[PDB]
């Protein structure tokens, strides 16, 4: 088992702004796999949901590597292995309105936490 801190919550942020979505969890004792972290989209302006946006996994941090929100969206933490799966989305555009989920397993523990984003005109 494992456990996502934060709560499901909404966002609401001006159009250029960033965006800070966060993500904080903590280990039941026996998560000792490796940690594994990902967020997905769900646009308000698409049909298409569930798309990877970002990963970390075997120590590294595949971002711009998917398309969606490439070169916006980015881990915040600077150690995420002391539970802190938060990630930034830079200069925000209406497009970015949706439903993102953050994903965090530690063998055999998994959790997630859906945040809600609205960007404003």
């Amino acid at each position: 088992s494992l456990s996502i801190t934060t709560p499901e919550e909404m966002i609401e942020k001006a159009k250029g702004e960033t965006a800070y979505l966060p993500c904080k969890f903590t280990l039941s004792p026996e998560d000792q796999g490796p940690l594994d972290i990902e967020w997905l989209i769900s646009p308000a302006d698409n049909q298409k949901v569930d798309q990877v946006i970002i990963l970390y996994s075997g120590d590294k941090i595949y971002d711009d590597y998917y398309p969606d929100l490439k070169g916006r969206v980015h881990f915040t933490s600077n150690d995420l292995k002391s539970g802190d799966a938060s990630i930034n989305v830079t200069n925000l555009q209406l497009s970015d309105i949706g439903t993102y989920q953050c994903k965090v397993k530690k063998a055999p523990g998994v959790a997630n936490k859906k945040i809600h984003l609205v960007v404003l005109v």
